[PDB]
């Protein structure tokens, strides 16, 4: 019988497919049972909470989520700590404060670094301009948004690492991809120069695409994504693009499970999974 139980989000796209196939293959590797759980209806707060509840009468050792908000999942993750189940917390961070006020905590959270996703993105440019280094620029999210800031910060700081490369603009198109198009023409106008563009996610590097593409300059300007959604990756293999730092969920699950089966063998351990780049 199966003493794991993983709650992942909807498998309606690649992302949660692909966690579910990375935690199988971990039980293969293993040699454990565990039984892999989506609520059918997407985007649903109350579902996954449901989903999760139900798991209360059987008795697994260790529970691994990935919450759809950070709210939701609160109350059943608190009942889970206080029957003794081991916890991992998945993908995006458990409102903490809520589960400790409930009672509750777990004892790891695996997530990709977002700081770590921006300098991975760089710190590619960074290597492809060589010695010359040159100009570059980053396309940042909506001003403020937790994943898009620290993207941000982590390209910034990575190319600031570079004395040959100029960082010549850092600027917002809002997750737009049209909005990434005209602020990209901006910069391209501005920096005829520049080498290489970076962005902070993917919608965004394919207008970002359009804009270079428009300019005459496909293949002259690096233009590199993040996510890897599947118009990314189409784009990379085309050479539309350069690259797309994409999350690795197969190995967030799979991490999630080895940490429940070595528990079987107080801050949580936070485990950072690397991002893989996408290139040609």
């Amino acid at each position: 019988a199966a003493k794991y139980a993983v709650v992942l989000k909807t498998l309606t796209d690649p992302f949660w497919v692909n966690m579910k196939k990375g935690i199988e293959d971990e039980a293969k590797k293993l040699g454990v049972s565990v039984d892999i759980f989506a609520a059918a209806s997407e985007g649903d707060a109350e579902a996954q909470k449901s989903l999760f509840e139900s798991l209360s009468n059987k008795n697994y050792k260790g529970i691994a989520f990935a919450p759809l908000t950070k709210d939701n999942l609160v109350e059943p993750v608190a009942a889970a700590w206080k029957k003794g189940t081991y916890l991992v917390n998945l993908d995006e961070k458990i409102d903490m404060k809520k589960l400790k006020a409930a009672g509750g905590a777990v004892e790891a959270f695996v997530t990709t670094d977002n700081v770590q996703v921006g300098a991975q993105g760089a710190g590619y440019i960074v290597q492809k301009l060589g010695a010359q280094g040159g100009e570059v620029a980053i396309i940042e999210g909506e001003a403020g948004n937790a994943s898009g800031e620290a993207r941000r910060t982590g390209a910034t700081d990575q190319f600031a690492k570079a004395s040959n490369i100029k960082l010549v603009a850092s600027q917002p198109a809002d997750w737009d991809r049209t909005k990434a198009k005209q602020v990209a023409t901006e910069i391209l106008a501005k920096n005829p120069n520049i080498k290489a563009i970076y962005c902070a996610n993917d919608t965004m590097a394919l207008g970002v695409a359009d804009a270079v593409a428009d300019a005459g300059k496909t293949g002259k300007v690096l233009v590199v994504g993040t996510d890897g959604i599947p118009e990314a990756q189409e784009a990379v293999k085309a050479g539309k693009m350069t690259a797309t730092v994409a999350q690795n969920p197969a190995a967030i699950g799979a991490t999630g499970l080895k940490l429940m089966v070595d528990a079987e063998k107080k801050a949580p351990q936070y485990v950072l999974v690397a991002s893989k780049l996408v290139t040609a």
